[PDB]
């Protein structure tokens, strides 16, 4: 995963936007750096993470389509996030 990916510009779909709005200011266009931080912050503030995030109990699970995932499998995380946004 190249660092340049963090600079890419994206627009979250409605359910992802709902999640992001609980940790950051609403924007019409975000960088992937922003999306990753806000999602990460959401997970930490809600203590869904202690390397496993448990989200069967949360909107995040509905967004990702999984009951849990590892914080270390970055490829899979990127793929899960991208189902929930549109590139601009
Ligand atoms: C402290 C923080 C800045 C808020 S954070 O680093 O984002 C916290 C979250 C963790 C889920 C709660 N998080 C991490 O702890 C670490 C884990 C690691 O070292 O590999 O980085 C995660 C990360 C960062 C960038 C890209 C990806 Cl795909 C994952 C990264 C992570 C981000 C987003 C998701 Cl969906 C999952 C993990």
């Amino acid at each position: 995963i190249p660092a340049s990916e963090q600079e890419t510009l994206v627009r979250p779909k409605p359910l992802l936007l709902k999640l992001l709005k609980s940790v950051g200011a609403q924007k019409d266009t975000y960088t992937m750096k922003e999306v990753l931080f806000y999602l990460g912050q959401y997970i930490m503030t809600k203590r869904l993470y202690d390397h496993i995030v448990y989200c069967s109990n949360d909107l995040l699970g509905d967004l990702f389509g999984v009951p849990s995932f590892s914080v270390k499998e970055h490829r899979k995380i990127y793929t899960m996030i991208y189902r929930n946004l549109v590139v601009v």
